């Protein structure tokens, strides 16, 4: 229902904040899992704030809502990682005082620092706008569990889905006619941007493997767990 | 490669498809299923080797970069074709056409199952698209060339990857073509354009879980080395 301009306004809006990581003691490489995770645990919070802040979120049952932050939020965290990153070659800022390069990732996700690093540099190369990244984050948290949901209120809400993913469509394409493309590029760019998703699916998937190969009880947010967290009074 | 026009660039890509292979098994014998699905990959790829090199564009690269690429897109590239053949099957995957299998046949190897209703769910999605043939072979071919290509700094391969980006808008440009042929509007354009390729990052996502399973069995030869694919393309 909203315009392109409101849609992208809304985004902008719903962001959520910079976190940072630790005491200005000693650095060690041994305290890294735990710096990440106490990081990420954190974000997660704002995230959710974050989530029900799209347009059309809200309108899902709060079981799909979980469903769908259940396969994409670390998704979400990691295109926020590529996206802080952008403008630091060699480095990912995981928090404003948290800034490591490829050597300091050795401590067992080089691989995955590696593919990070490169996420990024595509990013720099392609001068992604903050504008077209909100987008591309809302994509994910609406798009990634989509997918793996027969009631007619299931077909209802997948509909639903489809059709706010095509309003970021719009949203996207009318971004970049306002910056003065083409029809082609702006077609060219539109799928220069989904086809970066795909990877970043890929590096999810790796980090999502070493987290259930740590066997910890809580490492990976349980559907019960975010339900709780989505499920506000 | 890179002046073709968007209808010769489909042209070329249907003349390119591989053939639908039959699974190995004595039909007058009772009713393994790995060992079916091992087999007919194998015998799969080595004509996805061939394919690949009738994409345009493909054969400019080095040959180590055709390895880089294939290396990443191989199970990718089987799981869209099984998708694909399937889009008519409601409720099954046609993974040959001596071998067509519903839901509870999967259960017999663990997590195949998993794997199993995410691909019924894609042949669904491409079923409500009515998803075309050119649309689908256009689709394989982003997923060859795009899969690997995030995976330098050294000037030949800067080279490479440019190349393959300007591969990839021609295709990108193709699709286009194809759905304004169809007398689709700009704005149906765009959203399509945007539906097919969002439906990418699910197929790399069962690609994983898929290879997940294969490096879950220790055995040598499940995954394709370097090597072998090396010996294949060149
Ligand atoms: C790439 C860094 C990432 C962490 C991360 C990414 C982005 C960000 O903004 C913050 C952190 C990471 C690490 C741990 C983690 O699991 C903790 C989750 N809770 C839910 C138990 C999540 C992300 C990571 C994921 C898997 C393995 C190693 C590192
Ligand atoms: C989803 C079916 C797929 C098989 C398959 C995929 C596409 C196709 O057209 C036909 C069958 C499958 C299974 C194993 C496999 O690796 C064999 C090892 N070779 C590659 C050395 C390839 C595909 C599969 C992948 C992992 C585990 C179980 C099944």
């Amino acid at each position: 229902s909203l315009t392109a301009d409101q849609m992208v306004s809304a985004l902008l809006d719903a962001e959520p904040p910079i976190l940072y990581s630790d005491p200005t003691r000693p650095f060690s490489e041994a305290s890294m899992m735990g710096l990440l995770t106490n990081l990420a645990d954190r974000e997660l919070v704002h995230m959710i704030n974050w989530a029900k802040r799209v347009p059309g979120f809200v309108d899902l049952t709060l079981h799909d809502q979980v469903h769908l932050l259940e396969s994409a939020w670390l998704e979400i965290l990691m295109i926020g990682l590529v996206w802080r990153s952008m403008e630091h070659p060699g480095k990912l800022l995981f928090a404003p005082n948290l800034l490591l390069d490829r050597n300091q990732g050795k401590s067992e996700m080089v691989e995955i620092f590696d593919m990070l690093l490169a996420t990024s540099s595509r990013f720099r190369m392609m001068n992604l706008q903050g504008e077209e990244f909100v987008c591309l984050k809302s994509i994910i948290l609406l798009n990634s569990g989509v997918y793996t949901f027969s009631t007619l209120k299931s077909l209802e809400e997948k509909d639903h889905i489809h059709r706010v993913l095509d309003k970021i469509t719009d949203t996207l394409i009318h971004l970049m006619a306002k910056a003065g493309l083409t029809l082609q590029q702006q077609h060219q760019r539109l799928a220069q941007l989904l086809l970066i998703l795909s990877h970043i699916r890929h590096m999810s998937n790796k980090g999502m493997e070493h987290l259930y190969s740590m066997k910890s009880k809580n490492v990976v947010p349980s559907y019960d767990l975010l339900l709780e967290m989505l499920d506000a009074h």
